[PDB]
């Protein structure tokens, strides 16, 4: 097929393109095609019967077709690692552009907020995949404005192997109290990613991990600075952050609220934004 057997001795490095909990990406070259790629590369210790469902797994991502979903080459096993060659986003993820920044504005987390959703609407009705770790480090961007999710959780057994070997920051309320995940906890991790970004850092008191994970339990959710960001913003981070996850907003209503028709009329030179603050 398109690439056919990807192997690591057609791979050059260029950069790395930073890590985290479990695994380091590389900007590469595959060689043989001149195609420019992010090379992620994951160690898990795994009976290869259980790592070979993995790399199965993850070709599905080769079906995964949208403007808002980071482009899947390819996926291999090689000396202990599994890799998943992908899309390589020009810009990083919005965590590295909110360290240049300090804040992102309201207006451009507009064009993220229908990036997410659309990205999101179209894992659920193509495909069945719910999110599993939105968050804004796996949200990624690019030179041409482009605004994309990955890390998806495309793979049940990828998805269990790493829950034994994550970002409880991050899950909601519910998912905390141990229920199975649902897209409705997509969405809080949604809403709390743009309060994050907007405000600069992780947007609870600080505290103790296993405090902290009762705090979200028990107390009431993020909220926005009422001063600084429009009432529509507001309602829009608020309907994602209700803690009853039956009352918080979903999909379908996100993508028609006052905040979302608001941003998508703007004209936000996004790319040029993003050039600017990270000298792209
Ligand atoms: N396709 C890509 N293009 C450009 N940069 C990428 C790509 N994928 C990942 N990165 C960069 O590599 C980093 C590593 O992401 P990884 O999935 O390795 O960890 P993370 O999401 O940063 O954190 P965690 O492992 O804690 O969830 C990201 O911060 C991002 O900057
Ligand atoms: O890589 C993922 N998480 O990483 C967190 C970190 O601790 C290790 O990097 C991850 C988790 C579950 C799953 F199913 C995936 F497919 C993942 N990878 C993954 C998914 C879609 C694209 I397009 C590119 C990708 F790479
Ligand atoms: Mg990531």
């Amino acid at each position: 097929m398109a690439l056919g057997e990807l192997k690591d001795d057609d791979f050059e490095k260029i950069s790395e393109l930073g890590a985290g909990n479990g695994g380091v990406v590389f900007k590469v070259s595959h060689k043989p095609s001149g195609l420019v790629m992010a090379r992620k590369l994951i160690h898990l210790e795994i009976k290869p019967a259980i790592r070979n469902q993995i790399i199965r797994e993850l070709q599905v991502l080769h079906e995964c077709n949208s403007p808002y979903i980071v482009g899947f080459y390819g996926a291999f096993y090689s000396d202990g690692e599994i890799s998943i060659c992908m899309e390589h986003m020009d810009g990083g993820s919005l965590d590295q552009v909110l360290k240049k920044a300090g804040r992102i504005p309201e207006q451009i987390l507009g064009k993220v907020s229908i990036a997410v959703i659309k990205g999101l609407t179209y894992l659920r009705e193509k495909h069945k995949i719910m999110h599993r770790d939105v968050k804004p480090s796996n949200i990624l961007v690019n030179s041409r404005g482009e605004i994309k999710l990955c890390d998806f959780g495309v793979s049940g057994q990828l998805i269990d192997e790493m829950a034994n070997e994550g970002t409880r920051s991050y899950m909601s309320p519910e998912r905390l109290q141990g229920t199975h995940y649902s897209v409705q906890s997509d969405i809080w991790s949604m809403g709390l990613s743009l309060v994050e970004m907007a405000v600069g850092r992780y947007p609870r008191p600080p505290m103790a991990i296993f405090e902290l994970l009762d705090y979200i339990v028990n107390e009431p959710p993020p909220k926005l600075p009422s001063a600084v960001f429009s009432l529509e913003f507001q309602d829009f981070v608020n309907k994602c952050l209700i803690k009853n996850p039956a009352e918080r907003a979903d999909l379908k209503q996100l993508m028609v609220h006052a905040f979302i028709k608001r941003s998508d009329a703007e004209e936000v030179d996004f790319a040029g934004w993003l050039c600017s603050t990270i000298g792209l």
